[PDB]
């Protein structure tokens, strides 16, 4: 920064300013935003995706609050909320403890831990649910405890049991998590249980996408995808990196799927945490290069669940997953069960302008222009351009499967892109990509009515005003293809 | 190293410059007029220095011939007004010269004893003045002044050509003439001329004026000035910004004339008006079925330079070799554009029209596409295009006759005749099957097709 | 993604650019701690005068001496970080939220629930109607609702209970006492300059005035000393271009900046202040908030460490550790952490685009030492170089060499203590004391840098002196 | 720039021009007072050209240059021995007298160099014709104003027909587009001119006539061997031969001599232009000198003032990137020796004034991995623009250091300083660099005695100097303010 002057970042922002920030903002469902009145407050807060938490639940109890979302969406019938399911997956923990009471174990003790699940524990030996860890572990691993509370190296391994020295002193309760960093963990990713959640709730009860816990391979992708079949064709997929062996095949993941979700608090458990900051740095950096949603979650605002305020290193981490190029930010405890939900979303809100404020647009075009081609991209690249070059108020994304609103937001353009579809699908799987925001539009509509009736409805909300230019986009037969740009004036 | 590739037919009649030929008694008959359409003519030059109404008409209707022969081919027509011009007449076999005789009988095949003059009021303005003769290297003084000639003795030895300036201080003469006035009214409206190239230009007033003389019934004819002395080379901005093109002769050192041409040309360029360098280009080849290596490279330097057009005089009208002439300057033409993409495009930096023309062309680039089809109804969104120099060929679409015709003066386009279809995507579907009939694009092939006015850019695969 | 998850060796981690400040205290001024941090990455040492007496410093200081007689390669720099201005409640009460707070400028009134007394006599010249006012360490915010000539009126925006003599902070205000008062004018002037202090980190400054102030204070007898403004409220931020103008560097402190200005805005003032000090060629250090669980935990948390990292990616000359080494468990292993962080961070510098996004960003004109500086970061990378050698006097070569952030090691070689001293704040700079032409200085300096497996036989060097005149040498290790 | 069209170039300006001139030397620069005034004008190598003239006619030519420089102690002429190289010729006619052959006509041509010719039939000097060329080959004939294309060959005669008119003299010179002439490069004569004129008469340069292959090259340079170390080579390239094998030609050259109206013998001349671009671009990256030649201003052989046409050439040849243009007839056979000189600098000058500098460096980094030497070269063209600096020394011996930054083309002028008298001698030919003589000697002495004689004839106190030094090894840069 030159010539700008440091008062300048101390203005306060309006309503107006911090609603219209790009990044998207996902909220988890719970009971601190239960009832449809705060899910109507939450949407006007920024509110673009709402994520049902499968780790708890049923299918009867998600019914309730999908209900609720689609009560708040008849009281504002603009917003077109994805709904995404985030499945349970599969889940390492501790056994039992002698009468239910907690054990501390001190740096350098010896700690068993067996295979025996119904081994009552103690201060010298415990138990865990996963019964392969002693032929997954090997002496020299890490093995992590109660959210990274206590951590053991592992110094023999037997059959149906490992022997392990604790590196800290803790104190451990019953029924902990358990981490096990640079070690494949050999259970499904999608289980029974998973699969249900995913055929018989995600499917019928129209979920937009499925976020799958703990995704370690590409396979993982390949068989949620053939598991949606035909039937969940309308559904995307968004494996969550929560490991080294989701980071070690995160391109063949990547290319399988419709975007990510990095779950920075779970890595941490699994590499060492001044890591985690490089991978969520890289890994939104390949999504961005490949046009793809990426989202960041957990560890964002959690201070929130109890204060009507985030700290400042809390802000700081948001706005950086911003300037790192994401386009989602995903809040999980601080809706669910937060003392704040509405307020904690008009803060993310807040936090994403300022960071947007942060962007040198030309700079990120032109760096997509040395990262990365086809007549859809080549047009959506002329498009952000000649938006630039012309002083255009808007982009108009003309798109059935939304490949081409896609294309222009992978370039990050300063002006606002306005996505149009007759596709309902397609404008809720919009809701996840930066710098788009949606209108849905009839069926069976020419492409010149399309862009005449969303400049004058632009120009009725006094978002565009007379004179000013309109850049136009319509990606036609998008993925089987003909591509065209107007440039166009408000009249 | 693949400098020394042989070029195939096909390579060098793609060449992009466009190419105009002096209509002359060497190539004005209908079976030349066509072999020289084959070899890469594009505009004929009528000479107003010479020749009468009767004789022009004739060179008109042969076009038109030549045209019914060649249905495909749509030759502009330009009519090169004699203006101010004090000029030499021809000599013995073409051979320069080295006590003189200046006659005012221009049909004097003059020799080392007695020339001839243009300017027929000569001895009216001159019985011991100077005359300076071809950009002043031979200097002589008037002697004896007769009815219809001067005697004169060299004041210098000194070799002359023909068709060469002459200077007469101590004696001035309109842009336009009623002579001019009268070719322009009587022939060029009425017989279809589609420019209109001025002699001797010295300010916008000579553009306005003849703008006001063309009036409405000559709306679809458009302006070329010659910057031919100082006064207009002084005044060329005005004159460009009034003119609808430019076209650059000979007739300050040569150390900073190499400049002017340069200057000139890179102006037209930015503003994407048509320039016609007409620099006596290829000389020998009026005797000789080849040319020098000297002249050659001057001819490749003006497409260098960014010429739309190079323009042959003598070598059509009064040469043994007109059709090979044609052809060696098609053949310069595609070399010099060998070494000529990406670095124009950059080098030539708006409007909306402009923004879409320019992304146009880079869209093609970026796409490789086979061709860029320009929809034009004035030629406007063609020549934007045009003026980013595209490595792809521009193929012109326009219900307009006139507009494709001054489109034959621009660089890197050929034009298509589309009827007054009101639909953008149908003209584009329908010329894309005639691009397939002409071979210009196949089955698989990127187009990038353009129109504007709402500004258009459409990306298309060819079926 | 694998290069990414390369287990770092000591010799990868010990080699960051990035300055390491550590506050001295109880935890770690000991000589053989203080060693291990030397060892750990530890480059300046920070005496916080807002605590302790001359005495315990002196003694803090004669414990870095001997810490240095046992690495007599390290140079430490020795930072004096003042008390400066204070504003303190009187004379433990718990107040509701909306409850009437009176606050008095008679500092003899004892306080109860209603009325309480603050130290600062000029409250009611700064504050006004819709002001905020916070309390012991922002537990308690109260609003201003109105003015008398010798009191204020407030509302209590939380419930909370605070002690006696607690600290107050003024929002948005200018606090109107003295930056040097008389107590940090004595710590300066007969301990800063005595004891050998080579930097004076200003607490609370304000103003371009209050730096003019401080070095007209320095005088000739405190020439050799470096002031670094601490920007710690608004009015330190609305004043930073010119504050920055006058200064030798700059200390960012975030916690401090979050108590005035709303948090989605402290990330903001953070990017641009570094921004700035980095176009100009000034060290900044990034302070307060870094790896503050390691007062008690042996690890850093994600966010943490994510936190240090962005400050070095923001472009962050130094960063500093406060609580963490002068009262936590684990001084050592939180220095070593900090290193290794540092170290991830600079992994993923684009080199090539901030030399080149410095090259575009300098306002013209340049001068020939800056030049010279910037021609040998490009020849340095044409040529492959593995080191820049900065031979230099005031320390200038080697700062204006190390602003456009080369991928080599800069090695700076300088005859003055001071310099040597004054260096240690400078991202990407090593130093080696010499005593006095180029050649055998450039020819030992390689003997060393051979041994320290900072370059091997066959590689190039890049060798800059200034002098005015300055001087570029590419030689060929042998 | 309209004005720059205008306003006539100051005595002061042109004098300043970068580009070098190698003129040729005869009858019309015989004596030492037109030489001086070339000398004025701007000739900085002198051309010896063997085609002619003998070892005591060149050697008056020399002592007669040796005197011009004793008049103009400042300047150092280079010296260049431009062989007479292999050649082909018709044979003789029936009474001396010229033949016409209509276009279409039949021409025989014989092996047997004793025929007496006619219209229907000449010999050729070149034996092995026949067996050079096949059915379709063109041979041109006196200076190409007759093209003869080949239509049937005989072991001691070919058959052709004429695509041309033309009249034709005896003894004329012939070509042999496309086809390699299988004869010596250098001749017995020419090795002679080399051995026993070059080396002991100081020339510093040889440009060998009509090179074909790399070998020619290195022939030359084991006949220098190490009596003539101090002596560079110049191959000439003339025809598709020395065109295919350009490349290796130039590795091993010290710099190139482009012979366009040679070329355009042996190749379309619309294929000419090409030629030339493509080898001076090739000359630039690798810093080796070109030399633009023949049909530079021959109008002024006879005319005060050259064409419209030959100007904007020699123009074109500076802005393709040539180091040197080359006089021939103009100076050695022309009325206007010194008008030409004269001309050609202002062409010169006029033509660099065109130049886009941080354009030239920024292809020539693209173009051009790269040495300390040359990184070091570069940093101070870059540092200079960025100081603004009035001039650049470049401390040389071997001359690498000067070459090196003047490939890069700098705006300001480089100042060579160098005790090398024959360094001196061979920078000569190096576009943008000045040349001064200095004694064997520390060197930031050196650079004193060079800032304490700019101020007299340059620089002005305060003004920003870049001085470079190498070792051709260590290399060094100082940025300096003058006194």
């Amino acid at each position: 920064f030159q010539g700008i002057r440091m008062s300048q970042i101390l203005e306060p922002r309006s309503e107006e300013d911090w609603t219209a920030h790009r990044t998207r903002i996902v909220c988890t469902m719970g009971p601190a935003c239960w009832n449809v009145d705060t899910l109507v407050k939450m949407i006007d807060a920024g509110m673009n995706v709402c994520r049902l938490n499968f780790s708890h639940g049923d299918h009867e109890t998600h019914a309730r609050t999908v209900q609720n979302i689609q009560e708040a969406m008849k009281q504002r019938p603009e917003a077109r909320l994805a709904i995404l399911l985030d499945t349970k997956g599969p889940e390492i923990r501790t056994g039992f403890l002698k009468d239910h009471k907690p054990i501390t174990l001190q740096q350098g003790a010896t700690l068993k831990i067996v295979t025996d699940y119904n081994l009552i524990g103690d201060e010298t030996t415990i138990a865990c649910s996963y019964g392969a860890l002693p032929q997954s572990v090997k002496p020299g691993n890490t093995i992590l405890i109660a959210d990274g509370s206590l951590s053991v190296k592992v110094v023999e391994v037997g059959s149906d049991y490992v022997i392990t020295q604790a590196q800290n002193t803790a104190t451990i309760g019953e029924r902990k998590n358990m981490n096990l960093p640079n070690v494949k963990v050999q259970l499904p990713v999608i289980g029974e249980k998973d699969k249900h959640d995913i055929l018989n709730f995600g499917i019928p009860m129209g979920c937009n996408f499925i976020a799958a816990s703990f995704v370690q391979s590409a396979d993982d992708v390949r068989y949620i995808r053939g598991l949606l079949g035909p039937r969940g064709r309308h559904i995307r997929i968004i494996p969550k990196i929560e490991n080294v062996e989701g980071l070690v095949n995160f391109d063949e993941i990547l290319a399988e799927a419709d975007g990510i979700m990095i779950a920075r608090g779970d890595l941490g458990m699994e590499i060492p945490p001044e890591k985690v900051f490089l991978a969520q740095k890289m890994m939104i950096a390949k999504c961005n290069v490949v046009g793809k949603p990426v989202i960041t979650a957990t560890q964002m605002l959690e201070s929130m669940i109890k204060n009507p305020r985030p700290t400042r290193a809390e802000a700081a981490d948001v706005a950086n997953a911003v300037l790192d190029g994401t386009d989602c930010v995903m809040l999980s405890g601080e809706t669910a069960n937060g003392e704040f939900p509405v307020i904690t979303v008009e803060t993310m809100a807040r936090i994403c302008y300022e960071a947007e404020t942060c962007v040198d647009y030309p700079a990120l075009y032109r760096a997509m222009c040395l990262a990365v081609i086809s007549t859809q991209e080549a047009v959506a690249r002329a498009a952000v351009e000649t938006a630039e070059c012309v002083n255009a108020a808007i982009i108009l994304a003309l798109t059935e499967t939304g490949q081409t609103a896609r294309l222009i937001a992978k370039y990050r353009p300063m002006q606002p892109i306005l996505a149009l579809s007759a596709s309902e699908s397609t404008i809720k799987h919009l809701q996840v990509i930066r710098g788009v925001t949606t209108m849905q539009v009839p069926s069976f509509q020419g492409t010149d009515h399309v862009i005449r009736n969303a400049i004058v409805v632009a120009k009725e909300r006094e978002l565009v005003t007379e004179g000013e230019s309109i850049v136009a986009v319509h990606g036609m037969k998008e993925e089987v293809s003909s591509n065209l740009l107007k440039v166009l004036t408000v009249e």
